[PDB]
């Protein structure tokens, strides 16, 4: 059901079934299936293509030839029929593509609130992107990765299949991550290693010293200490005892399965 | 001439002359032109761009924003009526760009069968894609370039100009190739240097053990033995009288000139 | 006002206020907006969007699922009015993205004449290219970066914020430019490092053999003498007294602000 206060341009097609909510955009020559759901005061520019089961939540700007909801690029994939959801007030520029998931990656991708996905960032199958997060031009996030809040992946960057990148981490241009990326940390190079802490953007979002100060204590004691990540581990365990920020290394930690960038 | 089982949608443009076979799809928004050949069950999903002398096979799946057949990127090109092939059953994904060839280098740009063109992947003017093989997202092949049958090429990854990449070769993501690629192996890096053999590959698809062992010889041959070319060319050539997957090394080498990548 | 003689394709869109001239060609799907100029013999294939205060000038070959004039990337901008400028023929190929400046920055993303912006390449805001200059597939410039008369960004390039690229350079493919580079050079690698003179680009574009060598000098005196810029700089500026060409080096270095490429 489309709501009355919501523009439908007379070019565009909107197949039956499609729930449109109120004062919500549908540009020229768009395409939008008919399990699509599409939230109050969202913009479809022009010539975008929304299809399969996709969940699109409230102020979205969608901009031209952008393709979302759409069949994924696993030669395993048979049309089953799997799901997209995208929260709020997202960013999504030119010739972008969010892709479904798969049956035997959970078949689900989703994306959150408040990101900007630069013009041809690409979300894959079973993706799991975070809140805040910023894919520059060209950035492409291969099957079942998941990107944490506040995190950005710089202008033509490719992350491996599985991997995670950390909250509030910063994977510079042109790199090539292979393994996981532990939260707070400057990523650089292909492959991708690591470059310190993000201390400005901690500065930024408005961590205090001492959280900043203990931040950088725990990058110490994972790649500057001389010992395994095993012995490290409850180490930091403890530190978080003190400092609530480092509780976001461990819970990373279990998360965590090619292991860390070094 | 349209046939009268093949779904012409209100809103796409189709030219008179362009023949159009059996339960074709095409879909909203799509322009096909006056010398285009699209065949039987092809599929253009919407927002598609088929123009020039192009011809279209069998079972194809065209996804949106996708440019088919257009003018290509060569200064030296006028306008000449040149040709674009594709084969059956292939893939091409989102905003995909295969172009039309030049007077100079033959005229013609070929795509085989069973591929699968990821997004943004770029075939230029007198290329040759064999079957079954697999451009990944932004991988970018350049003017003159032969891709043979198997080869899977990842993304971001420019293939230089005049260069051949071998069957069942394996160019991983970010990679630079700025030379041939013999048959059967991986290759990394920018500019791409050998690292072995697909094994993997090979085992995938039925090869046999034997074959297998002796690919690895001949790679060992060219590229561990420590004589030039020209004293291991012939070695290979009686190693491929027991061996007949040898013999692709022997038929490359006479297509190769731009010599091998070590 | 849109003049007599310009087609304008039944299916576009062409907001009141967009002044079209002379024999111009709007194909079909193409969206522009009531602030846009489109000038003589200028042709939009299909399915291009111009939107915002955009002044194109004359014989321009705008193809498919191209995006001029549109809204930028910068977390800044709140939708001020800016501003972008097209020269004359230039060939702007498919799924090119010019964006509009930011008030910050001088609110003015500029395009010179006879470029050729290959599929995919990226002119953020407050851009400034020259003319005859070539960016090839998925060459991505960054905010505020001036790209100086017949310079080549080849394949998969992304020139860093701030930096020029100066005239008659050529930047090689998959490269990452993070600073300031000087006219007449080769540009390789990520980061990009200096490798000579564009000793056949000045050949071709008919410098004399006394500008070649003086040019070569000139470089010689940057990169090879083993001197700092402050005590290379007059030395430029005297050799210049005899050969124009040197003059570009010094012009360049007053408006160089993020150092040379080393
Ligand atoms: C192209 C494709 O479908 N990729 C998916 C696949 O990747 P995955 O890493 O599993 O790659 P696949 O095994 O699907 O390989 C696909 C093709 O590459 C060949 N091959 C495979 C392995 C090898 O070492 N060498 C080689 O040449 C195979 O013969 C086949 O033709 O599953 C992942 C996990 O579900 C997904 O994230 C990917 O989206
Ligand atoms: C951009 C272009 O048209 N590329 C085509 C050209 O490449 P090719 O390698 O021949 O490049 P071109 O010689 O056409 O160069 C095009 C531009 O680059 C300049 N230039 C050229 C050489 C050089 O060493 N330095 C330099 O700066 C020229 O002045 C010209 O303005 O022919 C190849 C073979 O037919 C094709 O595969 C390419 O698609
Ligand atoms: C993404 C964006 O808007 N980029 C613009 C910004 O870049 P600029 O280099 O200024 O980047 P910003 O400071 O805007 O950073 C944007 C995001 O990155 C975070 N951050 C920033 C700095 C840092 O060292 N670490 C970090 O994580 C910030 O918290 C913010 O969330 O202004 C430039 C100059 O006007 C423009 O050319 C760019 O187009």
């Amino acid at each position: 059901m489309i709501d009355k206060s919501a523009f439908v341009h007379p070019t565009a097609i909107v197949e039956e079934g499609a729930s449109i909510g109120a004062n919500a955009h549908i540009g020229p020559f768009c395409i939008v299936g008919p399990h699509v759901e599409i939230g109050e005061g969202t913009v479809l520019k022009s010539h975008v293509v929304v299809n399969g089961h996709t969940k699109i939540g409230r102020d979205n700007e969608i901009y031209q030839f952008a393709s979302i909801g759409e069949v994924n690029q696993d030669l395993k994939y048979a049309g089953e029929p799997t799901r997209v959801e995208i929260g709020d007030r997202n960013r999504i520029r030119e010739s972008v593509t969010i892709h479904r998931g798969t049956v035997q990656g959970g078949g689900l991708t989703k994306v959150g609130s408040d990101n900007l996905l630069m013009i041809n960032a690409h979300i894959a199958h079973d993706c799991t992107v975070g809140n805040r997060c910023i894919l520059a031009n060209n950035a492409t996030l291969a099957g079942h990765v998941s990107v944490d809040d506040f995190a950005i992946i710089g202008g033509m960057t490719a992350v491996h299949q599985f991997c995670i990148i950390g909250a509030h981490v910063m994977v510079g241009g042109c790199s090539g991550v292979a393994q996981d990326v532990p939260p707070y940390v400057i990523a650089q190079g292909n492959h991708a290693t690591p470059f310190g802490v993000n201390i400005e953007g901690l500065k930024r979002r408005g961590f205090s010293r001492e959280a900043i100060t203990a931040i950088r204590n725990a990058y110490k004691l994972i790649y500057r200490s001389g010992k395994t990540l095993d012995e490290v581990k409850p180490e930091i365990a403890e530190l978080a005892e003190t400092y609530p920020e480092v509780k976001a290394f461990t819970d990373f930690f279990a998360r965590s399965t090619r292991g860390l960038i070094r």
